[PDB]
């Protein structure tokens, strides 16, 4: 047996009132606010990358090797 | 056997009210908010990327390897 | 056995009001605002790509192996 | 057995009101806020590559070696 | 047996009110604020790798070595 | 006097104003005003005995949520002779 | 006197503004005004007698929640001779 | 007089403002105004008596919670003769 | 007299303002005005009596929270002859 | 006479203003203005006798938070004849 990442929640009562909850949360991106008030942005770009924006990223995988979750504003040459 | 994010609840009662409630979330992306008020942008791009507005990407897989959730922005030249 | 991402609820009783609920998220993108108000935007744009805009991608895969779930803005020249 | 992240809780009564509840996080961002007022930005970019936004990311994996949840901002020239 | 990260509560009572709960976060990123007011940025790159904005990752892997969470404005030359 | 010029560009945008007053506004907010959440009661053998005459009398289990921009919010009110003129 | 300008550019930006006011913005937040959570009661044996002659009583279990703006907010209120002239 | 003059450039930004006043704004932020959590109440055998003539009385487990913005918020109040010029 | 001038360049930014006043702004933050919190209560054999004449009075479990701007606040008033000229 | 200037340049930023007043800013803050929080109360056998006439009394366990801006904020009070002229 193996347990991994597992909310687990019993309750037991004779007369009343019983409340049972479990929640789970894996590669759960949750609240991003962004504010931009009378920003000026100029940018001159020749051949490269510029990210000036809002990137939210949220993965979950299962035997997986090698995974990249987010690549943002990269230059790649390789040979 | 195995248990990988497993929500479980239970719940037992003779008389009353009993609720019983199991909620789970995997590779969510949950409440991203943006304001952009009076912003000015000039961009000038020749061959390049540019990003600047909203991403938001939630990806879940299972027996995935090498997967790439998000690549926002890049210049790829690869030989 | 195996149990992966499995939400599990039971309840029982004699008399009463009794509620059972079970809830399952996996790649969803949920609540997503953006509001843009007096933005001035001007782009030049010469063989290149240029992103402004809103974007929002869930992606939910089984035994899938490289894959993407997002590529946004983004110059391409392998050889 | 074996236990690795499991949140758990029981409980028990005969009269009145019993809550049980049971939390799980793993690899989540959670609370990001960014403000930028009356804010200048000039970029001059050749090649290169240049991030001036938000970037969330949030990775869980299982059985996973060598993986990179972000990678923002680079050049890579391998040969 | 192995217990690892494991969060556990346990109550019991007659009659009254009692209360149960368990939490738990791994590999959590909670609460990042940041505010730029009249703030001027110049910036030429020829090249190279410029960060300025907001970077948030949470990871959480089991079974992974060699595993780089983040990898922020780097310059990669390896041959 | 308000004025806005933009002359030999390729792109270009010139905008005027006079007077300016912003409004209120919500992005991906919640707001709860006046909410009742989670009550739980439990009574086993309770005897209750009520002789009201000419009153307001609240008894019971009660639950009120209660919302109101331009007038009074009362649970209870014994008042008498209210007039306006 | 409010002057912008802007001359022989590529891309060009001119605004000009005589007044401004901004207003009220929520991004991403959570408001809670007159809010009643997580109340549990539990009576076994319990005995009440009430007597009331022109007045206000509120008794058991009582959970109010009440967001006024421009009014009164009131439980249990025993008055009398109200006049607005 | 307010000036403002960009001549000559490839990325231009002019803006002039005469008066400028900024408002109020929420990022990500919780708030909580008159507010009532996590109230508990065991009670076994309890004898209440109440003989109320003419006035306003509050009796039991009572959870309130109140927001005013421009009027007064009361529990009990037993007043009188409440007149406006 | 407010200038800003930027002449003979290549990325050009001029901005002026004759006035600027800023306002509040709350960024990742919590507040709590007037919020109970964790009240628990246990009574096993209480006797009670009460014998109100014109008056408030407040018995029992009592858990107000009360925010006001621009009122008054009270649990228990007991007042009369409330005049506004 | 407030000038600012910026002239053969590759990137340049010339801001100018005349008057700022800077305002109140909250990031990564909690704060707690009139809160109550853990609240424990036992009570086995205890008599309580109460006689009012004309006045303002709390009795039991009482717990208020109040939060008041331009307000008073009382808990009992009994006062007569308050008149504004
Ligand atoms: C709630 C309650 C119960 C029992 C005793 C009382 C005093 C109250 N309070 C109020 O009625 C408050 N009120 N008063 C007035 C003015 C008015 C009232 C009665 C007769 C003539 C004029 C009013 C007018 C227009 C729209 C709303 C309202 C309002 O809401
Ligand atoms: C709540 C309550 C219960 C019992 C005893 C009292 C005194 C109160 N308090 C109030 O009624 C407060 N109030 N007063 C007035 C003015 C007014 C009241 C009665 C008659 C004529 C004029 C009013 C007018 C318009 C809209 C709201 C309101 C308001 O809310
Ligand atoms: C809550 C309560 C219970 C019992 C006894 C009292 C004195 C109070 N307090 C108040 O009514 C406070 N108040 N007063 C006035 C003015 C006014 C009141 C009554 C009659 C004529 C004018 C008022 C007017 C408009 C909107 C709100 C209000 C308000 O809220
Ligand atoms: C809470 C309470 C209970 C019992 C006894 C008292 C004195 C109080 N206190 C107050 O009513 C405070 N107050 N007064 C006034 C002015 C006013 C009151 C009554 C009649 C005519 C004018 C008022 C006007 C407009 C909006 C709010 C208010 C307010 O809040
Ligand atoms: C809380 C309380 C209980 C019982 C006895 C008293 C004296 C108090 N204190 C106050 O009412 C304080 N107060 N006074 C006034 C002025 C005023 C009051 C009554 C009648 C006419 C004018 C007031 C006006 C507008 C908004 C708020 C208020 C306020 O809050």
């Amino acid at each position: 047996k193996t347990k991994q990442g597992v909310a687990e929640a019993a309750g037991k009562t004779k007369e009343g009132v019983l409340y049972v909850g479990s929640k789970t949360k894996e590669g759960v991106v949750h609240g991003v606010a962004t504010v931009a008030e009378k920003t000026k942005e100029q940018v001159t770009n020749v051949g490269g990358a510029v990210v000036t924006g809002v990137t939210a990223v949220a993965q979950k995988t299962v035997e997986g090797a090698g995974s990249i979750a987010a690549a943002t504003g990269f230059v790649k040459k390789d040979q």
